[PDB]
RNA sequence: AAAA
RNA sequence: AAAA
RNA sequence: AAAA
RNA sequence: AAAA
RNA sequence: AAAA
């Protein structure tokens, strides 16, 4: 899934690691217009990351996409997740005009809404992720650089809500994998370049089989069997690594 | 009140954010001699901020200013408050003569000190503007530069000590304020041009009168009335501007 | 607020002495048309002086004025205050046509008069300034030309009925007392050019803001404070007169 | 409680010395239409005071007023209190036509009348603020300029009677002390300027702040307490009126 | 009534909420010299508050003002009480001098010192309010803020020592509530900006009209009587509210 | 303002006079076609003053110039101010036709007329002034021969009806000083040749750097400052005339 | 205000450019005797601007000039303000002799000096024009060349020290406007030739009139009201204007 | 009239 | 065969 | 009239 | 009329 | 064959 960042100037130190966090969570990002690239792509579009705060709402350049981003999310092609920066008490609802306070309040109540506070950040960050995943398919936690008997992987662990899944669910997904692969070790992406990927969490086989396949000429893969609880290597891109070798968890 | 800065040009650094939030406090500022411009006006002459320091005390010109300062100042016309850059405890004591040493620790000990933080800029710039305003009449918090309903202003904030104030006080006050508006946008001024300006705190109808009068032909007076909390325009010097509106507070 | 007189040319004698009393009160007087100049300002316009007379039923010219004045009446844009030059059992009556003598009839009863008598001119002119602001917001009176101390002031005196105003009532006020501040010595106007002007009477801090506000450059201003009940100088533009000398009242 | 005196000018010497002493009564009193103002406040508007005389009953257009204030008396907005300044055994009846006959009859007779001799001042002026308070709540007495200790005082004194009142009595209390101080020495008020107030009476702790706290920056304000049958000064305004002597009242 | 502390930094940490909870019993607090501020005000000047510790007591600077302030105590000018921020069974009376220690150990007698502790913070709260309040006047319990029938409002607990005051008392109060109504809804004193306020408590009724007398254009008055036990208001500043309406218990 | 005149030569004695005074008054006159000369310059072109006289009644020539006046001025070109040489009543109006009699009709009625009587020479002046004025902006009064602490001084007073003029007015001024200044002393001109002039009236400063500008190298300027109420030298042309000097009026 | 020029030729490439942007400041300049030259209109001559080096005191030629001027400046015709074209600090002190060396600490120390560096033009242009008009009138801040709404204009800004200028202060002056005025383009000037001059700052009409007749023939004028903040046009000495548009800031 |  |  |  |  |  991709999302949109909509905030003010002054918290580009409070974007970025939220942006980050999301995006180790294998959520595509686009920070910098946003109007026009709603329309793009299927009816699962994106969530409006509205990073609500007080001097955002003095900016009416800010004002104006919000009022973009909820006219159209009526009809139904995104939905807005506006996270206060700030706690709603103390958010400055006088400064706006009537029909700019009522337009807010009119949101905040019907829609529900992320404070986030940066004291801490560990509940802060899962609470949007959380906020972000609660409408959709298939979870996806971020990439845990773990290290297993001595040998270095990645671990891509998705959790699936509910038990089952639709039978054609691949056809409207949009999560394809290969842009979230790094091209260069310098170069910062959700998945580390040439690190061995493992992939944990219980699910059908043809979501696995969708996952690996990708990977070829790319990064050595990893599987778990949760019948003896351990990885099984299935692709040996690297020396050293042999394809069936299993690492004890 | 008028204040002059003795301070060594090693602590230029900090100085000007001292006096740049003492201006917004509505303080007049005289840094750039000052011994001789003592004696001017009323024997509410000004307060002499000496920013003591490891390296201030170690000039010999910036050591006799002082000891001048402290001379009339026995006379009472005019007080030192004393800013230690170091705490008192690390002071370097030693280096000075003996003369020299029995001299500062007297003021140190018989008049009060402010300490200075770096790291606690806030409240230590508190303690400054609290001992400027200790002995002083009626407070002036700094200028917070607010919009209110659609509007924005800045406000002007003043605390009258006890209850009371005498009836000549405005004879022997000398805080002319057509010294501090500002003529052209670019020049900085407590008193910003053409911002509507703002009178908030309970005082004397009289006290209000005299304040509001020289900003004519300048900005739009605000004045505000606690019988229903809200904000009450008197000049209207600005189109979109009416004499009378309400803002809600 | 402004006021339209409607007189007969005999009448002339006191139509001025009302008019300058009324001047003295603060009140815009317009003598020399008058229908047109009806619908001008906001809707609380004027209120109509019929100056009755004996003769003034006898102009054909002075009767069309008031049944136009009447017909706008009923809109309630303006309305009408009867001033009877003679007392009502006086009148002459029987020289009016059937529709004049029901037309005075209708107004003369359904809408309060006034008696006026040359012989008692305190009293009648003061009902006749009653009559102006008996339906009218807070009251004004007539300035005075008092010397306290030794020194020469003039007062505007202002009653509130209710003790308790609009918010936004400044909005709906009909005054720019710029106006009526002379210009020459040899000028007729309330405020008399170069003389110190006093404002007594209990209002709110706007309210003393806005009226003494246009006074800058023109004259000096006094107020009252009920605490030590003395008048109090805020701004200085004579010679001697400094901002904050107290004249016992 | 409001009043409107109806009476004719032959009368006009005595009814504002009735409406003078009613006015130190704290009674608002309004002399100069009638009829449109029965309408305006609560159900508790004001007494209709008839001035019944022989001259006032051969005027057509005091007698319609009356029709009209006991036509809607009826309905019980208002009641009217007959003050008849002749005896009633000498007043013309005979002028009367047969239906203003039975119509004066008819009111003499089922509503309680006061009689009005011009020689018992004393006597008659008490009658007239009886029935006005016979079924009123909370009286209240006539101010008197009364010095005790050296220190002018005008005493408010008020009775209760029953000495029980509902709890929300000052909910539909339509008494505003406000209007009923004086702004100036020259003014007519029961209050007069400057000079202090004293609260006499049993009644409730509640009743007395509503009573004393608009007379915050207007007068100096006494209490009695029946502990030491003395006096408490509780504000202080004037010179040398510490707030807490003591007068021996 | 005032209060004078003098204490370590070490102990600043914990002075303050003391000094908080102080406030909010309207008892006036000045922190940061100290012993010519003293004589100040009347004989009842102030209580100080020596918070002993066992880093207080290794401080010369400190030690010297205890001893002016226990010498003048003996003059009777102040009475002083004494924090144990430690239990007094390990303090550290072997460092101090022979001289110091015979100080230290005479005024612990024959002056009640208070035992305070913060694991136990609301008795210890409680104990040094009883010690200040155990010599006072009419006590006042910490404002407290309940919502009763769907309107917030504050509450002034005041309890009388014994049953009476005497008839003078009222003079020598040190106790002017204007020194704690805050301004604005940020700045924090014992009295909330425009939060109405209510009356609680038996008493005398200039003692009731003493104290809601200055709260005029400052907040909303309720009054409370045992005769049916609820709140009456006296005074309207807030929208919504008319003074005559009741708070059930 | 432009000004053509037309008249009769039996008030031929007289108009010149009301020209001369017009004159004075810094207004443009052309005496001696008209009618072609109308459309000319802006559209606040002039007035037409039509002379209506008895004798002007019998000249046929003179009828025809009012007909297309009349015709030209329906569209808004021009205004007619029509003086009565002789007042209404006595007006030939019987030995004009019905066309004519019905055409002055129309004008004396629908259009403000002025009364001219030569007894009242100064009121009449005055009257002529005041209309001309009363359509326009700021208006300019007679100049006077005025000598002040030895210096004989031309003083140029305007009034500003209602303070306030267009931000950009000067454009559409149609006044320009230099044809008003005499060249010669012998020459007949609302400014003296060679004689100071000065600026009197409060107005903005651009209205005054405007007038005095066309001065330079043609007489001595002089203004008027109301914060001290005396003259201001800004020219030195004549000998002995520095700038600076200050001039007690 | 005037400008004599005392340096090294050494140090010909700062002076100039020092002297350039005082020139641009409409200060006239006299670089190349000067001793004879102070002897020269009114008592405010000019002041002595002191360009001290390290070689500039190795010339006798330079040295003695300096001598006449201080000698002659305790007379008060004069008064000196010495650059420091290096730092006090490493000053060639001990090179010179007794005489000479005690002559230098003397002025150095009595009077304030001002520290130059090549570092930073900005400051140190700006400080010596802040020392060049401290003791001085109304400042004259640099020509600036702004073009608003596509008109090319150049700015002269001016501002008052204080609020109030002496009445006949114009007398003293030494400001005459024409000596800076270009006669063509090629030449330097503080005002360019054909350039229109715009005035801005606040301040007395007369000062404003002060400055625009110079202009006469000369450059168009512009004056910046404060009431709506504009440009207005007064002169027009170029085509494509005439006196009146609004330059909108 | 010291919660009337 | 889209870094095999 | 000391945020009426 | 001291940016009206 | 939905961590076999």
């Amino acid at each position: 899934p991709q999302a949109f960042f909509s905030h003010n100037n002054k918290d580009k130190k409070i974007v970025l690691e939220v942006l980050e966090h999301l995006r180790q969570s294998l959520v595509a990002t686009w920070i910098d217009s946003l109007i026009q690239q709603i329309i793009a792509g299927i009816s699962k579009s994106q969530y409006f990351l509205a990073f609500l705060s007080n001097e955002y709402l003095k900016s009416d350049w800010c004002w104006d996409e919000l009022e973009q981003a909820y006219a159209l999310h009526q009809k139904g092609k995104v939905k807005i997740i506006p996270i206060l920066l700030t706690n709603r008490a103390q958010l400055d609802l006088n400064a706006l005009t009537d029909a700019r306070r009522n337009f807010l309040e009119s949101i905040l109540t019907r829609l529900k809404y992320v404070e986030f506070d940066p004291h801490n950040m560990t509940r802060s960050l899962g609470s949007v992720a959380e906020a972000l995943w609660q409408n959709e398919a298939v979870r996806f936690e971020p990439i845990r650089m773990i290290k297993v008997n001595g040998t270095e992987l990645q671990v891509v662990e998705f959790k699936i809500p509910g038990s089952n899944l639709p039978v054609d669910f691949l056809h409207h997904w949009d999560l394809k994998i290969e842009d979230f692969i790094a091209t260069s070790p310098n170069e910062q992406k959700p998945v580390k370049f040439d690190v061995p990927v493992a992939l944990y969490g219980p699910g059908p086989n043809w979501l696995y089989a969708f996952l690996t396949l990708p990977f070829k000429n790319r990064n050595t893969v990893f599987v778990f069997n949760s019948r003896t609880s351990e990885y099984i290597c299935v692709y040996s891109k690297s020396a050293g690594l042999a394809p069936g070798m299993v690492l004890k968890g």
